[PDB]
């Protein structure tokens, strides 16, 4: 679990949205298991404008973060679960790094700020929804 609060918005993963995430809906795109809901009180995160490709992410089945090198945002196949069909997911960077059901939300950060939350995982591997594009969370 995990949400990104900048402004009047909160970003979570599209799967783990609440009833009042889309109560309070802005924008959602089931290809980049992203969503993004209205807020009253103003959020504690600020967003990178930047193309770095190292970072620290959080793991919360180890309680720990983690230094990551990723890949560029780009369309990756994901296997069927319960959330979704077999489908490739869009702006997703993959890096080596332990994750587990149950680590999505963690978030993704560089020295510039917040890129991405944990969307995917893997025998070794972490996926990160990127947020970098979305010019709009910082108006
Ligand atoms: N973005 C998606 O389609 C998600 C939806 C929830 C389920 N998805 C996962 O990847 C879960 C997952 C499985 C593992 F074996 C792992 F090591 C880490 C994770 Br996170 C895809
Ligand atoms: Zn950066």
């Amino acid at each position: 679990s995990g949400a990104i609060y900048v402004g009047n918005y909160r970003v979570v993963n599209r799967h783990l949205a609440t009833h009042n995430d889309w109560a309070n809906l802005v924008w959602e795109d089931s290809s980049r298991d992203l969503l993004v809901s209205s807020t009253t009180a103003q959020g504690c995160d600020t967003i990178a404008r930047c193309d770095c490709q190292t970072g620290v992410y959080y793991c919360s089945s180890r309680r720990k973060h983690y230094p990551v090198s990723f890949s560029k945002p780009s369309l990756i196949f994901v296997e069927a679960s319960e959330y979704y069909p077999a489908r490739y997911q869009s702006h997703l960077m993959l890096a080596v790094g332990h994750s587990e059901p149950g680590d999505c939300g963690g978030i993704l950060r560089c020295q510039h700020g917040v890129v991405g939350i944990v969307s995917t995982g893997g025998n070794g591997l972490v996926g990160f929804a990127d947020v970098r594009d979305l010019l709009w969370l910082d108006e």
